[PDB]
């Protein structure tokens, strides 16, 4: 008689990702505010190749027309959520994207750490995302693509995610990436610093991005 | 070469009385216009109490999304308040019965207890609390979404008539979309602040989640 009941499925990350989120996200490194710009950049491909996917077919915007990235700051819950309209991921997407088939960046990116390589250049080797666990202690990516059912991955590294349909709101399409931010790391929540990092680094982005600045209401 | 889109717009009059009412709600002075909000915050908990009560004899009716909560999205660029709900939803007919076609026995005494000169507060239990969102807004769009039909918009400017068509706007999972285009001198209630204390005046027993979302376009990035 649960309220709900779903499957979960638990995947180990290929061993080089663990070995790079191991090291992006227990490492001091000076500059962590750019894991927004390769979050943000992350978006603005996903809306690239839905736009270009709708030229030849614009059935495909019957989930949203809108194409825009919005950023929502939860002081109250500690999170930092990055949301785009952009063309989604499916199931398998997420399971191959986002751990079990680790590209040749992966390695090739601690190679070049090593090199004397910078954390900024993450993004130089595909493997952007990751930038997330300087912030965030837990991420979770919610996806829709056309025709398939809304998924959601999770990880708090230490090996391994979790992938499961999301019961949560429904989304028409797109991506979002809800950051749980460490503790020490509550200054991306800020408006003024969520502003000033958009403004340094992601400023030749060309769609809408947006702020909003969400608060839970007392007793509600 | 061909459309993105072809669909009948449909124009209905506003029921007499209504209408009247409309008018006097738009062209009279009060001094608390602000319970405007609890009284869309009442509709939306009662939709939200409707589809749960649904979903407890029949639980696959939370197909369309299982969150149960109100939002407030404050939009100063556009000059829009908008408030979400996920609760049941309204169907075509619902939308056109319950929005400006039917007038109640509520509507004649309380319309001429205003024109009488009573006091606007009291328009949520003559069930006609809607019609205080054009003490504040010069335009009211809703955008309505229920299990097992389509999504439409109502809009109205208040001239004596209002529109139906089906939506084909962002998609909603389930509920209704209060879109309030507000007065030039009424755009205190798109500041969080002003939101804050209106909800936590008259909105206290309201048992679902209500959160504000201030949003705010970056520099660079509108639209
Ligand atoms: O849905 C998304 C998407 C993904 C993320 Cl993560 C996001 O923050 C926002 C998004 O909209 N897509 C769909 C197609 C393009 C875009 C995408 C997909 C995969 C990568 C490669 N990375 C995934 C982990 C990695 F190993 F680091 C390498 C990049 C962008
Ligand atoms: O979708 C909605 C809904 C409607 C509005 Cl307007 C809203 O702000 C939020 C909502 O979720 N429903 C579905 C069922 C219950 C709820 C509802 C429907 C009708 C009335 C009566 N009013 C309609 C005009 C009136 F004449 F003033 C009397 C109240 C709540």
């Amino acid at each position: 008689q649960p309220m709900e009941e779903e499957e979960v499925e638990t995947f180990a990350f290929q061993a080089e990702i663990a070995q790079l989120m191991s090291l992006i996200i227990n490492t001091f490194y000076s500059n962590k505010e750019i894991f927004l710009r390769e979050l943000i950049s992350n978006s603005s491909d996903a809306l690239d190749k839905i736009r270009y996917e709708s030229l030849t077919d614009p059935s495909k915007l019957d989930s949203g027309k809108e194409l825009h990235i919005n950023l929502i700051p939860n002081k109250q819950d500690r999170t930092l959520t990055i949301v785009d309209t952009g063309i989604g991921m499916t199931k398998a997407d997420l399971i191959n994207n986002l751990g079990t088939i680790a590209k040749s960046g992966t390695k090739a990116f601690m190679e070049a750490l090593q090199a004397g390589a910078d954390i900024s250049m993450i993004g130089q080797f595909g493997v952007g995302f990751y930038s997330a666990y300087l912030v965030a202690e837990k991420v979770t990516v919610i996806t829709k693509h056309n025709d398939d059912e809304q998924y959601a991955w999770e990880s708090s590294a230490g090996g391994s995610f979790t992938v499961r349909t999301d019961t949560g709101e429904p989304m028409g399409r797109g991506t979002k990436v809800i950051l749980h931010l460490k503790e020490d790391q509550t200054e991306y929540l800020e408006e003024r610093r969520i502003k000033e990092i958009v403004k340094k680094h992601s400023q030749f982005i060309g769609y809408p991005i947006t702020l909003f600045v969400e608060k839970e209401l007392e007793h509600h």
